[PDB]
């Protein structure tokens, strides 16, 4: 299991001991499987329904939810008294929602999918191999592969391991290892070793990658790695030991719910602190045996109290409109608890070319040499234009158009742009829109032949699926194109052999047109070709052409330039090895510069803008290319990551600088850095990990699996529409447009969301405050129960739902993006509002309790004992004489209770709108401001007004109300919440913190 890529044909089959042309022998093959193991990864996990409700019940507080659920159902037993069949809906309905919540949790995982699954579509089931035990090729299951043996793959084949090429029988061998980067292009592979042992993938060109689909051909090879341990293996494992960690909302919650346990538990040992004169001044009696079922009825009263029961479907139910809304800004946002995260990027890391640009090339400029004098030198500059692969547009000179022909180096220039090209146009009718077809950057090339015919060939009266590839077609058939020695990223360019047709142009017969990157190629040059005529290249006439190659490079142009050249006396032809692409650059040299031509990949328009937009938003860019650091810089400036005249030294780093630093150097360079050229394997990845060591919220695109370890490492993981299947997949976001504003556009969605979910959740936790205080008082001073945990939770799911889910979509705030990112160690309450619902609860906790004991006391319906004495009700039935006198059941009345909910539900939708906003009055920021919310307080009173004078619903719990005097109470008692919210607002002004 090897490093295959670097070794020779040779040295691999003698590792592995084994015959080219016998393969493994069965027992080999039994040694191999054995000491390799199977060519797999391993086997997906995925946890039971029982192991998964298990989960759904290990939530602190679900599990409270759930032994109050029994004490209920225990109390509901023990009741004796037949006239109590409704003592079973409380621990009934406590169930139901504790259940319907794991009927969520179990539906809504078992759908969502791992991108470690998604890898496994890559394993083909079946390959090819070559053994001992026969003559003939095997065709066996992949899963069966081993290292060392021989196999064979064609044309149609998905790569079924990490092979080192033995033999192309083909002419040629291609490969779309799209899977692994995303583009599509084929490559080429060979069989010369490559020397580096610490080579990119990139330049494996004798190796073979599981996962990858041969284009074109047919080859042997020899398996170098199998299972976890091929390139895709080996990601895999990188995303297996990858752990995201939890939404800071839902880390915020789980605290909530430890301390919400602490404190429960505290009031219970305070309750019985309060009581604890049931030690010295009770006595030896059967009246106490009734009083412990007092304090466990209590028990999950106070627990339905304190736990805000509806909360989870509230938000739930926001972050999915969230998501439905964002969809329709083309930000498709799987696992919904991103939504949050999303909102708080620190920062982000941008793909440039899909995602920042259109990656829709042209050539803006071109420029052949003039004349060369002595140390006089004169080139000649172009302009053309048109944006679209379209044939459509001019050449032009000093602006003025001219006939491209009337110029020798021109007609060179294009037919090198013609015939060193592998790519082609096509006019599409289902849009009748110019398409490119191969390489974005040769389709240009190829458009850029046809706005200039230097021949002038009659073409406006072609169709357009002919004007397509006219002028083109024409050169074609003017060289035979002998072959063409690919681009390798060593020599950094490619060419064509070629021969004329007849003796037409049989001028000097064989020549060579090569285009690369300028450095390269015109240092490979030796003359230079003023028009129809050649010079020894020199000094000057090469500072000049370099010259204006760094202004249209670094320039505010921007532009990616290609040298052009043409070996004049090229090769014999039999006296050049066609498949070891080593000798190229070789091939390629002695040339003469003919010219070179400038093209630009615009960036987008909202680009600019969103790029903005994230500085004032506080949210650093940086952007990641394939550019030269030079130009990547110039582009940088010219979308604004940079200013044009600011200092970037320390701000920009190329892939192998970031690797010539050490890895503190190598930390600092990620929190000031703003731009990274030519990126290599692991960066993407590395770079993630600093970035989080500052502790930053950051967001990273990608699109191939080559890239899903970053994505999934990162907080906010980004694929592209385009993007292929693994990693949208790793991906919590995908760009459907791939457009970089939609990130930030989304971001937006996610401060907005979070404000809004934000104040919803205090809202319903402040309830659940000042509901538990109403339980303790209730128990403190021994009053009857002045509510039920049946009526709590109605409450807390329907009468309090519907309005937070309404302030869900309270209008957002001007400058939310005006605001630098928010910070994830934010707690959602605290200071002086940790004060406010602090009152305001027990404010609540008061009112109820005392709207119940009025009913006892002081009021004209039910009359108890106004000295208080109603506080030994449970001394009722025996102590008839003692200070009693009259019914004893009155205590077990419901008015009274209806009397301290209908106190409740007032008092919440009032409370709904002191949440319209953090620290405004409702003088300023008006209760219409939120029409929903309104609307909503309204459809929860007639539900109110539903568990009265509906029939069965009333017996559930409650009775009725007098229209006025109780109602009245209600109010009188309710409505000034709003003052008290109001003035604790209002000190908002007794210290400058709006
Ligand atoms: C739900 C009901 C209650 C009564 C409760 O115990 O909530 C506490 C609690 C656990 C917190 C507190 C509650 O503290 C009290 O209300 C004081 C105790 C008085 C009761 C004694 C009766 C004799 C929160 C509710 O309230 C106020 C206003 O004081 C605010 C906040 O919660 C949040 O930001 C919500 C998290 C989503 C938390 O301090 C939180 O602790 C944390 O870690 C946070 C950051 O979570
Ligand atoms: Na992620």
């Amino acid at each position: 299991m090897e490093a295959a890529h670097s070794k020779s044909t040779e040295e691999c089959l003698a590792y592995f001991g084994v015959s080219e042309t016998t393969g493994l022998t069965p027992d080999q093959v039994k040694r191999h499987l054995e000491k390799y193991g199977h060519n797999e990864l391993p086997a997906e996990e995925g946890k039971s329904l029982w192991e998964l409700v298990i989960e759904q019940f290990e939530d602190l507080l679900v599990r409270i939810l759930l032994l109050a659920a029994c004490i209920s159902f225990v109390l509901a037993w023990f009741e004796e008294g037949e006239e109590t069949i409704t003592a079973f809906v409380e621990p009934f309905v406590i169930l139901l929602i504790l259940i319907a919540n794991a009927i969520v949790g179990v539906w809504q995982e078992r759908n969502a999918e791992n991108a470690i699954e998604a890898l496994k579509e890559y394993e083909p089931e079946m390959g090819k191999v070559y053994r001992a035990d026969r003559k003939s090729v095997q065709r066996i299951k992949a899963r069966d592969i081993v290292p060392g043996d021989i196999v064979e793959v064609a044309v149609g084949d998905k790569v079924p391991a990490d092979i080192r090429i033995l033999s192309i029988k083909s002419t040629t061998l291609r490969v779309d290892q799209s899977i692994l980067t995303g583009e599509s292009v084929s490559v080429i592979k060979h069989t010369e070793p490559v020397p580096d042992p610490r080579a990119v993938n990139q330049d494996k060109k004798n190796m073979l990658f599981s996962g990858t689909n041969i284009a074109a051909g047919k080859a042997l090879g020899i398996v170098a790695t199998t299972g976890v341990s091929t390139e895709i293996g080996k990601i895999r494992d990188q995303m297996a030991a990858t752990e995201q960690d939890k939404t800071p909302l839902q880390q915020k919650l789980d605290e909530f719910g430890e301390q919400l346990s602490k404190v429960i538990s505290l009031i219970c040992v305070a309750v019985w602190l309060i009581n604890i004169g049931h030690f010295n001044d009770p006595v030896h009696g059967g009246s106490w045996i009734r009083g412990a079922i007092y304090y466990f009825k209590i028990a999950v009263a106070l627990a339905v109290a304190a736990i805000p029961e509806g909360l989870p479907a509230v938000i739930t139910t926001c972050l999915a409109l969230g998501t439905r809304r964002m969809a329709k800004k083309n930000a498709i946002v799987r696992s919904l608890p991103s939504v949050e995260t999303l909102g708080c990027t620190s920062v982000i890391c941008s793909d440039k070319t899909g995602t920042l640009t259109t990656n829709q090339m042209s050539v803006c400029k071109m420029f052949i040499i003039d004349k060369v004098d002595g140390d006089f030198c004169s080139l000649n500059e172009f302009s053309i234009t048109g944006s679209t692969y379209a044939p459509e547009g001019e050449v032009l000179k000093n602006d003025k158009p001219i006939r491209s022909g009337q110029f020798d180096g021109l007609v060179e220039l294009a037919t090198i742009c013609a015939l060193c090209n592998d790519s082609s146009l096509d006019f599409n009718e289902t849009k009748g829109v110019y398409e490119k077809v191969g390489e974005a950057t040769e389709t240009a090339l190829t458009t850029l032949v046809e706005k200039m015919n230097v021949f002038n060939t009659e073409v406006r009266n072609l169709s357009k699926v002919e004007r397509a590839n006219a002028c083109n077609s024409v050169i074609r058939q003017l060289m035979k194109k002998e072959f063409t020695l690919e681009f390798s990223r060593d020599r950094k360019s490619m060419s064509v052999y070629c021969s004329p047709a007849k003796s037409s142009r049989a001028a000097v017969g064989n020549k060579m047109f090569v285009k690369g990157a300028p450095e390269g190629v015109i240092d490979r040059c030796n003359y230079v070709r003023v028009g129809t005529t050649r010079v020894p290249m020199t000094g000057p006439v090469k500072e000049k052409i370099l010259s204006v190659i760094k202004e249209w490079g670094t320039g505010r142009d921007t532009l990616r330039c290609l040298a052009l050249a043409t070996r004049d006396t090229p090769p014999k032809r039999e006296e050049m090895v066609l498949d070891d692409s080593s000798r190229f650059m070789e091939y390629e040299t002695d040339l003469t510069f003919v010219g070179v031509v400038g093209m630009l990949d615009p960036p987008r328009k909202e680009v600019m803008g969103s790029i903005q937009l994230c500085r004032d938003a506080g949210i650093r860019v940086i952007m990641i290319t394939g550019d030269n650091k030079g130009t990547a810089i110039a582009i940088c400036r010219r979308i604004g990551i940079f200013g044009e005249n600011e200092e970037v030294a320390d701000r920009a780093y190329t892939g192998r600088e970031f690797d010539d630093l050490p890895l503190a150097e190598q930390r600092e360079a990620c929190r000031r850095a703003c731009c990274f050229a030519r990126v290599e394997p692991s960066h993407k990845s590395k770079i993630v990990e600093y970035l989080q060591s500052y502790d930053e919220i950051t967001a990273m695109t990608g699109d191939g699996v080559n890239d899903a370890p970053a994505l999934k490492k990162a907080e906010i993981g980004i694929a592209m529409g385009s993007g292929t299947a693994v990693a949208k997949t790793a991906s919590e976001m995908v760009l459907a447009d791939d457009n970089f504003s939609t990130i930030v556009a989304a971001v937006e969605e996610g401060r907005a969301i979070y404000n809004n979910m934000k104040q919803f959740i205090r809202y319903l936790i402040s309830s659940n405050v000042g509901e538990v205080v109403c339980i303790f008082l209730t128990a403190a001073l021994g009053l009857p129960e002045a509510l039920i945990p049946v009526q709590l939770l109605w409450v807390n799911l329907v009468t309090d739902g519907l309005p937070a889910t309404a302030l869900g979509f309270n209008p957002p705030d001007l400058d939310i993006m005006d605001r630098p990112p928010r910070s994830p160690k934010e707690p959602l309450i605290s200071g002086w509002l940790f004060f406010r619902y602090m009152a305001i609860g027990g404010y609540v906790g008061a009112a109820t309790v005392g709207a119940a004991a009025w009913w006892f006391m002081y009021a004209e319906d039910g009359p108890g004992v106004t000295y208080h004495q109603l506080t030994h009700f449970m001394q009722c039935t025996e102590d008839h004489p003692h200070f009693e006198g009259l019914d004893c059941e009155i205590f077990e009345a419901p008015e009274p209770m209806t009397m301290a909910l209908s106190v409740l539900v007032t008092i919440e939708m009032c409370n709904a709108l002191n949440s319209l906003s953090e620290n405004q009055s409702l003088m300023r920021m008006p209760p219409w401001v939120n029409i929903w919310l309104l609307g909503s307080i309204c459809l929860s009173m007639s539900l109110h007004f539903l568990i009265l004078y509906v029939d069965p619903l009333p017996m559930i719990f409650k009775l009725k109300a007098l229209d006025l005097t109780q109602w009245l109470m209600v109010l009188k008692i309710s409505l000034p919440v709003i003052g008290l919210d109001e003035i604790l607002k209002f000190i908002a002004r007794n210290y400058l913190e709006g």
